[PDB]
């Protein structure tokens, strides 16, 4: 007539996390987990991998029982080539730009003119803003 | 007639973290665990691998049993070529430029005028502001 | 008739961390746990991993048996070329130039005229502000 | 009839940890813990790795038993070239630059004008500013 | 029927860290703990590792048990070349230039002009600047 108390675990308890960032590449950030058992984990390879929350009871009697490799893992990969990646480009690749070329050959008497007027032509970019009763004057 | 007291545990209890960064890359932050029994781990093989929050009972009564080899992990990978990683490009490759090119060969009694302007051409780029009841003037 | 009292531990406890920084890479910051049993580990091979946060009870009686490199870890990589890599670019590769060649040849009696006007061009770049009740003037 | 008293144990503990920094590389602050049996751990091998907040019990009655290399870690890696790298490039590979180049050959009687006017061009860059209540004039 | 106190204990217990620096590479500040049994450890191999909280208790009877080599670590690494390294690059090759390249051959009567006006070109950068309740004036 035993008994174990009840289990009130958390692997994590975040309270009210208030976090500003920006990236969050390949982390964990603002009380999050990255897998239990699992996650990033392109190769892998696991023998009876077992979850449970609930409580556990074992009543075993094992006798004369022949085990050969039990939970065996044989990881052998060969020419493993595997790609899982995660590719964010934002605002690449952005020219503003004003080019000019000139090839003139003999030229005699002759007048050239290249005006480029390059005027409030970009305002804004990439403007990553959140407001919250808040005022932003450009 | 025994008793074990229940657990409340916590791998990781945070009371009110605020923060503020700008990037979390490979990291953990703002009370964020990376991974119980994982996270990151590209290559990896675990035999029997096990979580349970909950009460573990074991009544185990092992007579003449032979265990050859039991969660053994034969770990031989052979040429592992494999790639799992986070790329993020952001405001990459910017350019503003203004370029000019002259070539001009026996020229004789000629006027060159190249004239490129260049005024608000950018007035805000990648601005990542967080406004809360805030004022920004610009 | 025993009794063991209920464990409380946390692996971390902060109690409001409040925490001004800019980057986290490879680290642990904020109250925040790199892996219990885990986190960035590319190559791992673990034999019977357990983790359980309840009472855990244990009544062995083994007799006579035979255990033969029981939770044995075969760790025998080869050639093994694996990449779990973070990558972050900010703000990389921002160029603001003016560029002007001149290749003349036997020129007689030319005037050459290069004005490249550059004012305001760029007026915020990058500006990673976070406001609370707070005012930026520009 | 015996009791062990319940355990109140934290691995690290701090309380209200006020803290102002800039770069977190691979290290640990604002009270962080950098894994638990883990973290940055490319290559590791860990035969029964065991972790329980909760209370443990063992009555082990062990009776000619053969134990043949229990536990056993056969740590043989060969030729292992793995990469688990965090890379931040943040504000890298900025230029302001204004070039000229000037190839004139047997030039008789000519005026060369290079203008580059470069005013206002940038105003801020890389300004990671965070404000609570306060004011900043550019 | 005897007795254990309860264990209240603690690895790292800052009350109130209240700090200010710049840069935490490969360290611990601010009542961080880096790693239990853990933290940046490349190229491990550990046998049997246990962490537990709780209260133990062990009541062993071992009799006529052949333990050959339990948790033995076999740790032979041959070539090993793993790379985990964290890099931060932060306001990294910043440019402010102006150039100019003459090369002129048998000029005869020439007038050569190269202005180049830098005036307010880069006002602010790498401003990592915390404010509260503050004024900055630019
Ligand atoms: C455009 O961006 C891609 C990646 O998004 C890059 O690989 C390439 O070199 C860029 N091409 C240009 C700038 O012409
Ligand atoms: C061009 O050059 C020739 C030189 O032989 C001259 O006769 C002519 O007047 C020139 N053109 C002008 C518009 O002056
Ligand atoms: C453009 O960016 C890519 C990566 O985003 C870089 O590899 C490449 O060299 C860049 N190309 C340019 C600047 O022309
Ligand atoms: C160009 O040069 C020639 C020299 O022979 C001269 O005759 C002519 O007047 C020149 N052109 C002008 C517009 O002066
Ligand atoms: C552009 O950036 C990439 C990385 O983002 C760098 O490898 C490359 O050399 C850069 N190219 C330029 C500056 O032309
Ligand atoms: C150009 O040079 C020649 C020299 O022979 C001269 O005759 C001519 O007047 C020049 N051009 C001008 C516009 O002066
Ligand atoms: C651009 O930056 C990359 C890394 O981000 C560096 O390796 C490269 O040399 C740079 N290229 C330039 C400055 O042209
Ligand atoms: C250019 O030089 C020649 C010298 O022979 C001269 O005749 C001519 O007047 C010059 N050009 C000017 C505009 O003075
Ligand atoms: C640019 O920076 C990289 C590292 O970020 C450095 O290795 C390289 O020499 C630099 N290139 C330049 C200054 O052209
Ligand atoms: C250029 O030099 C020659 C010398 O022979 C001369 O005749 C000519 O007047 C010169 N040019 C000017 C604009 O003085």
């Amino acid at each position: 007539g035993w008994g174990q108390g009840g289990t009130h675990s958390q692997w994590n308890k975040p309270s009210k996390p208030k976090t500003n960032m920006k990236h969050v590449a390949g982390a964990a950030a603002a009380g999050a987990v990255v897998g239990g058992l699992g996650g990033y984990m392109l190769g892998s390879a696991m023998s009876r991998p077992l979850i449970h929350f609930g409580n556990d009871y074992e009543d075993r009697y094992y006798r004369e029982n022949m085990y050969r490799y039990p939970n065996q893992v044989y990881y052998r990969p060969v020419d493993q080539y595997n790609n899982q990646n995660t590719f964010v480009h934002d605002c690449v690749n952005i020219t503003v730009k004003q080019h000019t070329v000139t090839t003139t050959t003999k030229g005699e008497n002759f007048t050239e003119t290249d005006i480029k007027m390059m005027e409030r032509v970009v305002e804004q970019m990439c403007i990553t803003q959140y407001q919250r009763e808040s005022q932003a004057y450009y």
